[PDB]
């Protein structure tokens, strides 16, 4: 593999220079035109030696850290959990608030400060390489995949894309606030007296490491338990449904609708079933387009629904890649980055209908929907689906404005968790300064990966199953339509899936949904049944939230310092080491109170200051938690009891006297005026 | 020369010796010489690292009170400390380096224990009280 | 016990493998002054409360054998 990957891009670089002998000021032809851009693209090798050299090293050391990250529990320190298992388990099981906070800190703080520096080094070697190459930033690189030129009327501007995703979010906010205020309201009966109904949630209770997904929270939050829901797996292990009829069922459905039969030599070549511990294999269900018309998938496929759904979409996938099997090599792909995987999705959409299932066989002709059995489906879709629109938007956004720089290098942190507050309605369970480096946890993030496309997809899809269900003449809910026996649907959607990248991807949506954008409106079609039913849901509690409540807020004392004042000139500057000098003092503060007063000896650190909403004033909010239990926050009566106890130390460190050193509920005592006899 | 001495040690070259004397700088009213207080003094002193490596060789060194290395604790409050690289062990700054930077910031670590300067003696460090202004 | 380096905190050595060969090979000061100091101050403080709670207990078993 390493020799055919080294051979194939040597060979693709050595055309990659060749290509650049014919300027496309010149070229006429589009087909021509396009194919020469994919094959002139510089990409890295625009760079010097060793820029591009230390690209690539700070890329590999980003990815493995990210994998072999490791966060240990400071009561075993021998026990140490990485992050694919066990974390992602402890993220998604666990409903121990303590738990689950030390699981989201830990990981943030031990992956997240190896990943700053790194971080910062990437962001300014990928602007210097996209504006070697003629973009303005990287994120202009990155956006260009969408880019439409030379079609008149067709043409899409790169700095468009950010407008088409803003304005489409503009319209899906109404529904995402119910959604978030009725799990809120559901959080609230499992998480008492941490979630407030006036706030946002907190971060690490939402069913998933960063919150991407909200499939997770769907036990803690799901409308109608006494209803079950559908599962056909037992009825397909009565009928004896092994995985090499799911496939020919699923091949039937594709044809049902006019899509070609599959290749002879697909099923020899295919890899349904496992081989078994005898040959050590992959289990992730890919599609593949070897070439030449060779079509295969790979699945390590047992007898459940949810493989069944995947086949559908590993099937759709190959469907498309095989419908642009005339075009050129170039061309042989979806019309943008999105296409192929909503491609894909529809199929795993109309099949999971019960009317479907009915029809196959595997739910039995007496069992009639309940509306409540709808809703409970469609909010099982709308905690995966929903749930990340806004993260999508939120993250790509982030990384944006990093790209361009509108974000100074000095406030990264305190723009991002500013951002996922007013946007997304996800709170920092504790302050993260400038050290950490939250959105390079995530995976796509440091690995170096276009995240808009998961925005986009989650659109088309429903822009294309509406369509797909006009033509079908479809009546009742869109959640309820099926495109079976539809030879017009197919017909359309094969229009499109022929064009492959042999057109702007603007003509290839018109060729399907008759429109020249992304247009949100079908997804709230597709949602609009939750949707009342959340709005009759939430007649009581508060619909949205306010980014001033954060879980630490309660505990905050307050400080607030007047140098100038108290030292006139002469008065030190209060940069991060003077910060360093109150945190230990604070420490020390709290030592002294602890030792003192209750008799215990708690060895408390600089660290365990935790310190917010720094502002220029030199005023901010700290709080003291425990010594390496992140879960316990020493309650302010006793914080207060430690600074009122030791407050001449605390003036004395810095030359300040109870007046320009204010903590905001500790009031001094002048001292009694003695009276003479 | 066969045989050995229990005096030397591989960081006694580049220690800087505090003495400090509090029952005569304050008296009565004068605190104990706890865990507590040794604590506040490595970070105090780690932030004096600190300032001398930010306002002087334009270098965010991330020192810490596990950095500054204690040893002979003694009933007089009388001790030897050295402070290591911010995470290698191995890398001691030397004792000019330390003294510079206790130098620039003796005043702030003379404040936060209440000290001025003959309670608190680096041995090594000699203050310079100011010139005598001389009238016209 | 696991010792980490500070500059790749992701690879981190056991005592009998890898620390022992660090410890037995190795001509550097740096290097070995670090293998020492990490394995004291990761196991050893782990170590310490333990070890007292051990010497009380079996102090007391010794003397409840009349020695
Ligand atoms: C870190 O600090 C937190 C406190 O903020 C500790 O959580 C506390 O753990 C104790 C021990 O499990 C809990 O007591 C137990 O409560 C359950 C709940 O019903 C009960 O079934 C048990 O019989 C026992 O009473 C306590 O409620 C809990 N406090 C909170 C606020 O969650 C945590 O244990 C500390 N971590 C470590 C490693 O010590
Ligand atoms: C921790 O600090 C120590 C210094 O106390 C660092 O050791 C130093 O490492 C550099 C880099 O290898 C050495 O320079 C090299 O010296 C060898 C010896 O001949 C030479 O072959 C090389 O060309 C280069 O000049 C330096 O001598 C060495 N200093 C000492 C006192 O050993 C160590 O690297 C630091 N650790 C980390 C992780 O940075
Ligand atoms: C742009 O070039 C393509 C590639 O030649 C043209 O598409 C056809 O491609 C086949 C196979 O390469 C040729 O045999 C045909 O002669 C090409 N032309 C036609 C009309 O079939 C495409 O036509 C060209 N477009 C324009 C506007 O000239
Ligand atoms: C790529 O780099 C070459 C020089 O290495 C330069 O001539 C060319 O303009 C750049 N861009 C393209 C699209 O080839
Ligand atoms: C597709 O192939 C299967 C057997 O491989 C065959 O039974 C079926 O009829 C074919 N499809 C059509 C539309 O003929
Ligand atoms: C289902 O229909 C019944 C009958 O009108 C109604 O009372 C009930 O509220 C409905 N529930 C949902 C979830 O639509
Ligand atoms: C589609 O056509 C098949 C073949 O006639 C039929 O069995 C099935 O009931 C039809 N409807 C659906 C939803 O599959
Ligand atoms: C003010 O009174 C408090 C107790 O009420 C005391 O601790 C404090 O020292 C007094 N302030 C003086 C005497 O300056
Ligand atoms: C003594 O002189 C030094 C410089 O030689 C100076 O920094 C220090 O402040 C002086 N002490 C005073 C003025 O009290
Ligand atoms: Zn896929």
């Amino acid at each position: 593999m390493n020799n055919a990957g080294d051979k194939w891009s040597a060979f693709l670089k050595e055309q990659s220079t060749l290509a650049q002998m014919y300027p496309l000021q010149e070229i006429q032809n589009l087909t021509v035109k396009l194919q020469l851009q994919a094959l002139q693209q510089n990409g890295s090798s625009v760079l010097s030696e060793d820029k591009s050299k230390r690209l690539n090293t700070i890329l590999n050391t980003m990815s493995t850290i990210y994998s072999t990250g490791k966060v240990c529990n400071p009561d075993n320190p021998q026990e140490c959990l990485l992050l694919e298992p066990g974390l992602n388990e402890i993220m998604a099981n666990s409903l121990d608030y303590n738990e689950r906070l030390w699981a989201w800190e830990s990981w943030r703080s031990e992956v997240g400060k190896q990943l700053r520096p790194l971080y910062e080094e990437y962001v300014v070697l990928k602007n210097e390489m996209a504006r070697a190459n003629h973009y303005e930033d990287y994120g202009d690189y990155w956006r260009g995949d969408y880019e439409v030129n030379g079609v008149d009327g067709y043409d899409y501007s790169r700095g468009q894309l950010i407008e088409d995703v803003e304005h489409t979010f503009e319209e899906i906010k109404p529904l995402y606030e119910h959604l978030h205020a009725y799990v809120r309201a559901k959080l609230m009966n499992a998480y008492p007296s941490y979630i407030s109904p006036i706030g946002c949630l907190p971060a690490h209770l939402l069913g998933d490491m960063w919150g991407r997904f909200w499939t997770n929270l769907y036990s803690l939050t799901v409308p109608f338990g006494q209803k079950p829901n559908i599962d056909v797996t037992d009825a397909m292990v009565d009928q004896a449904w092994d995985a090499q009829r799911i496939f020919k069922e699923a091949e039937k459905f594709f044809v049902s609708v006019g899509l070609p039969n599959m290749t002879q030599g697909f099923w020899e070549n295919s890899m349904l079933t496992d081989p078994g511990n005898v040959q050590k294999a992959v289990c992730h269900p890919t599609a593949w387009d070897l070439g030449k018309g060779d079509f295969r998938i790979l699945m390590c496929t047992k007898v459940t629904m949810d493989d069944f759904l995947t086949a559908h979409h590993e099937m759709g996938h190959i469907q498309y890649d095989m419908a642009y099997a005339a075009q050129p090599f170039l061309l042989r792909n979806g019309a943008n980055e999105g296409f192929h995987e909503a491609v894909g999705e529809i199929m795993s959409l109309s099949a999971a209908t019960p009317k479907h299932l009915k029809s196959i066989g595997l739910l039995s002709p007496d069992f009639q929907e309940d509306n409540e059995t709808e809703i409970n489906f469609l909010l099982k879709q709308a905690l995966t689906i929903v749930g990340t629109l806004p993260f999508t938007y939120m993250l790509e956004k982030w990384r944006w404005m990093v790209f361009k720089g509108e974000i100074p290098k000095d406030q990264w942190m305190k723009k991002w968790w500013e951002m996922k507050r007013e946007i997304v309605g996800v709170v920092e369970p504790v302050p993260h300064d400038e050290t950490y480096c939250d959105p390079a946890s995530l995976f796509h993030v440091s690995n170096d990966y276009s995240f808009i496309r998961y925005y986009t997809r989650t659109l088309y899809q429903f822009q294309f199953q509406e369509a797909l269900c006009q033509a079908a003449k479809h009546e009742g809910p869109l959640h309820k339509c099926d495109i079976s026996n539809s030879t017009e649907a197919g017909q359309k959607l094969f229009n499109m899936l022929r064009l492959g990248k042999s057109e702007p991807w603007t003509l290839a949506l018109e060729n399907v949904v008759g429109a020249k954008n992304m247009n949100v409106r079908p997804l709230l079609n597709y949602f609009e049944p939750l949707f009342t039913w959340l709005k009759d849901q939430n007649k009581n509690s508060f619909v949205g939230w306010s980014t001033d409540w954060s879980p630490y807020a309660d505990q905050s004392i307050k400080v607030r310092i007047s140098l100038k004042s108290a030292l006139g000139d002469k008065a030190y500057e209060w940069n991060d080491n003077e910060m360093y000098l109150f945190r230990s003092s604070v420490a020390y503060a709290m030592r002294q109170y602890f030792l003192k007063v209750k008799n215990q000896m708690i060895l408390f650190g600089e660290e365990d200051v935790r310190v917010a909403n720094l502002k220029p004033r030199i005023s901010f909010n700290f709080f003291v938690t425990a010594p390496k239990n992140v879960s316990d926050i020493i309650p302010r009566t006793e914080v207060e009891k430690a600074i009122r106890m030791s407050r001449s130390r605390i003036n004395d460190a810095f030359r300040l006297n109870d007046n320009s050193l204010e903590f905001l509920g500790i009031q001094p005592t002048l001292g009694p005026p003695n009276q003479p006899p």
